[PDB]
């Protein structure tokens, strides 16, 4: 019977408060959606590397557990048992009963005791590192679907190998796993979400942005699906034993005085081949085989038993300093063992004539005590010279796997990756082969000698296409460069969980130049991109599910080219539309001493050791500050002299309300201005703070925000003296003095800049006037109800307050020290050591700032190009007209109006747009009495009959007279030219 | 032609990988 | 020129390789990559 875990299992990791926060923490959690053992009411279940236990009930059946690995008697074993009044924890070799419920027979050899004090109590148990650690949370309530996470309970130092466990008696038993997850603080304090970030890719993307919530849009994940790896190790097949077995097993043995020496070298020397006939020195005998030795020196003689004692660094015996003197210092291994059966001459053996003074003989009956007896005494000194080490042991080999992702030890060479055979060909001596990055990707093996290609395993992370968060949790997957018959082996889709596997096939599966994309539904239909994918693919939710397109251009239109024909508007528009300029961005100072060195004081005198970068620092953002002001000068202070509009606001029926300054008001703001103002949110703004959120942090690390030098009202004033200069003067204001005109006059002046006679404006004067207010209108009502108009001013401000924030959050890392407080490294360890610390994480934390400042130079020579623009349209759009194609919007450019946005401009352009065209015939020139005219100003244009002459951006045809076209010429060379009369008036 | 638009593998198995254009040639052409 | 070529950098594989010491070293900086991840993604959506 198993049951679904939902998100239960969630533990407290540490014992640090946190509030308002996500933090991340790769543990061994209960995943996710996990199944789940239910039993009813007691089995002997493994441990693995953990388990959840829970439990459901109202009488307390369930009170207790035992763990262990054999839960016998020849094994210790822990056993939890609740009791009536206390808890009671023993670890000691019980001998279980088949049903425990008395649960032993036997409690021989304990090595630990404590003793302490419908409803769901669920427990995690963890045994690592010798410590058996408990947590719990009990409720009083399938298992149910809130989140509630278990607080610590103890942590018992039982040192013990745990496997299978058992309960002492519904009950459910999950498994616990490594895992990431990614853990939501309340501010009253408590953990009230997590996420898993293995359980699938919408997780993966939660938790790469460290959120819960994901905007629309396609992320590059990090890979948070950790798969297991196993060891190989190859060495050269052996061969070559060092000749051991004539030192061991020879007949008769030297005599101690006359004793032998024998120099084993270049050959593998296999020790263990002892422990079936051994004081090592200078040595331990578990090692003895990974090491390595220039020669070994065999030396190989006989005593008695009483003087083996002798055969060893610093005795001093009659052996010891008569016949064989051993250093007081020196590495080896002494082997002794009795021969007496080997050694034993009945009558005595007369073979062993010992040095005694001159030399006496040992004698050894086959009857003697224990005592003087023949004992077989094998020296076997080392050496280290700097010579090479040619006498090593046999070094063991594993068995070869193929196709996993393994750790493997080729020979020396040592690196994790996949092996999967090669076709590449070595040169015979060649044994690794290398690739660009000068990085191992082919090995030769060394027993079988065949060339294995390697191959990293898990290719990384994924891309993960979201609709968003808000609008669902449906979300497609493409996985870069790769086919969709290789994704399920590429992402290793067989150890993945499900909810993984269901994104590696299921016939929603689409092939693109970028790679594989699964999970969304190509349509042959053609849209605007939504979401890029790439290679002109993109992604959109249909409503319902996610689709995938080809990206359109747009409506196609094939234009009716002709010899002859000519198409002439006869009716405009005058549009309106906004300009979004970035100008000015954050001024932010840094106190470089209390970001570094944050109330410490042996830091800071430290610190003064590291140079002028704390002065460059400072020099480059205090340039970046002043440059802030420059921009904004650049930008607005352009006229000298503050205009002012006439208390009479009458110009021709044109209505500048919604632009020009609003009385009614503390600001003067216009009202366009004052939507925009409150459109754009600010951060910080510089102003003071009274001592008594995210600012308060970032002011405590040292960071701070200043002020501009002009303010929002002194820009506004600035942009009201601009507004009030182009409407009373026109672009005279910008050139020299300014000299007044009737805005219908100046109208009428740009109108016939674009090349469009006066006559139109003052003909069409209230048409003209109505169209400019409707559009201004719509330009307030497309403000007041736009999602994001200001989107680069927010991004601005977005940016500068991420980078602010990311620099506040990298003072949490260590940089490789101890910890990231100064103060706990000087309160824990010596100067000496304290000095290895504190300067890498004074590396670190100047390395951060300095990169925050290359990031904002960067940045700020975007906003001074943007500045730099931004001025040169106030310049050639508002301070006069532009000829330049889209430079003042889309149409020809009549006039451009400033509005301040909080950060940055907004220009207003008002551009004269043709419309309604309509066709007509043309020809190149008119003959009449044999001369050729051409039009002097205009197009000839025909109704179908009669020819006319007009304006090109503009139908007003006029009768073509001797006083609107010019001579040039006969009638025989224009390709073109129409037969018609020139009434000479 | 004029412009010469395994490293690329060697590299991509270093974590470097080149995003392809969102905008095809022949949707600029 | 208009656009220079997108690129997409992994930290994790960069910087450590299949190595899973070497993994668990890389979270004490943590958010090193993720600013330079940013970095390169805003560059090749503006080559776009
Ligand atoms: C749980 O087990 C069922 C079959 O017993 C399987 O289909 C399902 O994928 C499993 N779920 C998980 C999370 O392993
Ligand atoms: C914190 O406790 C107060 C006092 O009971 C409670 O009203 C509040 O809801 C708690 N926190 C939040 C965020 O609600
Ligand atoms: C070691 O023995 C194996 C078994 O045949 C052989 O394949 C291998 O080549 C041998 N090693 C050497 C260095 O010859
Ligand atoms: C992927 O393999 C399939 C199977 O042959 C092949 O048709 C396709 O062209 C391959 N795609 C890529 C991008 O290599
Ligand atoms: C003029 O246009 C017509 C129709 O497009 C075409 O047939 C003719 O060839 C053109 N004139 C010349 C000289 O080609
Ligand atoms: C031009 O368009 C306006 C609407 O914007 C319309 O009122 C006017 O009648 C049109 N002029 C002509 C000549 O059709
Ligand atoms: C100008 O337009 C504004 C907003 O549409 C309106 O409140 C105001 O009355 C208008 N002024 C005139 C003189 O029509
Ligand atoms: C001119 O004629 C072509 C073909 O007859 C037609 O497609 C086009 O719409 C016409 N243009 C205007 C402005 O009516
Ligand atoms: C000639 O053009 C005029 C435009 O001024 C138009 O009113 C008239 O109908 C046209 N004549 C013919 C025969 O189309
Ligand atoms: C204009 O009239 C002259 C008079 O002879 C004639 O030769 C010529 O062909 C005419 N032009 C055209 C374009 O038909």
């Amino acid at each position: 019977a198993y049951t679904n875990s939902f998100t239960r299992g969630v533990y407290y990791p540490d014992k640090v408060f946190r509030s308002s926060v996500l933090h991340s923490t790769q543990d061994l959690f209960l995943p996710f959606f996990s199944n789940v053992t239910w039993f009813h009411v007691n089995p002997v279940l493994p441990f693995n590397d953990g388990v959840y236990f829970a439990s459901i009930e109202k009488s307390n059946i369930i009170r207790g557990w035992i763990f262990g690995t054999t839960l016998d008697s020849k094994t210790q074993s822990l056993l939890i048992v609740n009791n009536a009044t206390n808890v009671v924890i023993k670890v000691c070799e019980f001998q279980f009963c088949n049903d425990p419920f008395r649960v032993y027979s036997s409690a021989n050899n304990c090595t630990f005791e404590y003793v302490s004090q419908k409803n769901l109590r669920e427990f995690v148990f963890k045994n690592i590192d010798g410590y058996f650690k408990i947590y719990s949370k009990h409720t009083p309530i399938d298992l149910p679907q809130g989140f509630s996470a278990l607080e610590p309970l103890v942590d018992l130092p039982i040192g013990i190998n745990i496997t299978r466990f058992q309960t002492l008696l519904a009950y459910y038993v999950g498994y616990l796993q490594p895992r990431t997850f990614l853990l939501k603080y309340n501010e009253n304090g408590t953990i009230t979400d997590a996420v898993d970030c293995a359980l699938d890719p919408l997780s993966e993307t939660k938790c790469t942005l460290k959120s819960f919530t994901v905007e629309k849009g396609i992320y590059q994940t990090s890979n948070f699906r950790v798969q297991p790896t196993e060891s190989i190790v190859r060495f050269p097949n052996i061969t070559n034993l060092c000749p051991f077995d004539e030192v061991f097993n020879a007949t008769r043995f030297a005599s101690v005085y006359a004793w032998n020496r024998k120099r084993i070298s270049n050959c593998v020397a296999d020790y263990s081949v002892l422990y079936n006939l051994f004081k090592c020195y200078g040595v331990s005998p578990t090692k003895l085989n990974d090491l390595c030795f220039t020669n070994v020196y065999a030396d190989s003689f006989v005593i008695r038993g009483d003087e083996v004692r002798q055969i060893a660094p610093g005795q001093t015996g009659n052996i010891a300093d008569y016949n064989y003197k051993l250093p007081d210092d020196f590495t080896g291994c002494v082997i002794a063992w009795n021969s007496n059966k080997l050694d034993s001459k009945v009558s005595g053996n007369y073979n062993y004539l010992y040095r005694l003074f001159p030399l006496r003989s040992y004698s050894f009956r086959p009857t003697y005590g224990v005592g003087h007896q023949p004992y077989r005494v094998v020296v076997l000194s080392f050496e280290l010279l700097h010579a090479p080490a040619t006498v090593c042991g046999p070094k063991k080999s594993t068995n070869l796997v193929k196709n996993k992702c393994v750790n493997f030890n080729f020979n020396g060479l040592k690196g994790t990756g996949v092996l999967t055979e090669s076709n590449k060909k070595f040169l015979p001596f060649q044994q690794f082969g290398r690739d660009i990055a000068d990085t191992t990707d082919a090995v030769r093996d060394p027993q079988t000698l065949e060339i294995l290609d390697i191959t990293p395993c898990s290719f990384g992370g994924v891309s993960v296409i979201t609709p968003g968060t808000n609008t669902s949790n449906q979300v497609a997957v493409l996985y870069q460069g790769v086919n969709c018959t290789e994704v399920p082996v590429a992402i290793h889709a067989d150890q993945l969980t499900p909810t993984w596997r269901v994104y590696s096939t299921g016939s929603n599966v689409f092939q693109t130049r970028a790679g594989c994309l699964i999970g969304a539904e190509y349509v042959n239909n053609s849209y605007e991109c939504d979401i890029p994918i790439g290679a002109g693919i993109c992604a959109s939710y249909q409503t319902q599910s996610i689709i995938a397109y080809t990206m359109s251009l747009g409506a196609e239109n094939s234009v009716a080219y002709s010899n002859n024909s000519i198409a002439i508007p006869t009716n405009f528009t005058i549009s309106v539309t906004t300009e979004i300029l970035p100008v000015s961005m954050t001024k932010t100072s840094v106190d470089c001493t209390m970001y570094i060195c944050g109330d410490s004081t042996e830091c800071s005198n430290l610190l003064l050791q590291y140079g002028s970068f704390c002065t460059q620092l400072k020099r480059a953002l205090t340039g970046i500050a002043v440059e802030q002001d420059k921009n904004t000068q650049e930008v607005f202070a352009q006229v000298k002299q503050i205009y002012k509009t006439p208390p009479i606001k009458y110009f021709g029926g044109f209505n500048f309300s919604q632009i020009l300054p609003d009385p009614s008001k503390p600001s003067k703001r216009s009202p366009i201005e004052d939507l925009l103002f409150n459109k754009v949110t600010l951060a910080d703004a510089g102003f003071i703070k009274q001592y008594g959120d995210l600012i308060c942090a970032q002011k405590f690390k040292g960071l701070t925000v200043l002020p501009p030098l002009l303010t929002d009202e002194m820009i506004a004033q600035y942009t009201s003296a601009l507004l009030a200069g182009t409407i009373t003067s026109g672009w005279t204001f910008g050139a020299g003095p300014a000299l007044q005109i009737p805005f219908p006059m100046q109208m009428a002046y740009r109108f016939n800049g674009i090349g469009v006679t006066q006559n139109v404006l003052y003909e069409n004067q209230k048409l003209i006037a109505n169209q400019f207010n409707s559009a201004i209108g719509k330009i307030q009502d497309s403000l007041s109800s736009t999602p994001s108009a200001l989107g680069k001013l927010q991004d601005v401000v977005n940016h500068n307050a991420q980078a602010l924030n990311t620099l506040v959050k990298q003072l949490s890392s260590k940089f490789g020290a101890i910890s990231s407080v100064l103060n706990d490294i000087f309160s824990r360890l010596d100067p000496p050591e304290a000095e290895v610390q504190i300067d890498r994480l004074i590396t670190g934390r100047l390395q951060s700032l300095q990169t925050y400042v290359t990031q904002q130079l960067i940045r700020a020579a975007e906003i001074r190009a943007s500045a730099n623009l931004a001025a040169t349209k106030m310049s050639e759009c508002v301070l006069g007209q532009s000829k330049r194609v889209d430079f003042c919007g889309k149409g020809y450019h009549l006039m451009s109006f400033p509005q301040s946005a909080p950060h940055g401009v907004v220009f207003l352009h008002v551009t004269y747009v043709p419309a309604q065209e309509k066709n007509f015939t043309t020809a190149p020139a008119i003959c009449h009495d044999g001369k050729a005219h051409f039009p002097r100003e205009g197009v000839f244009v025909s109704n179908g009959t009669h020819w006319f002459v007009t304006q090109r951006n503009f139908y007003e045809p006029q009768i073509i007279t001797t006083d609107n076209t010019f001579v040039s010429g006969n009638c025989d060379v224009v390709i073109g030219i129409v037969n018609n009369t020139v009434y000479d008036p």
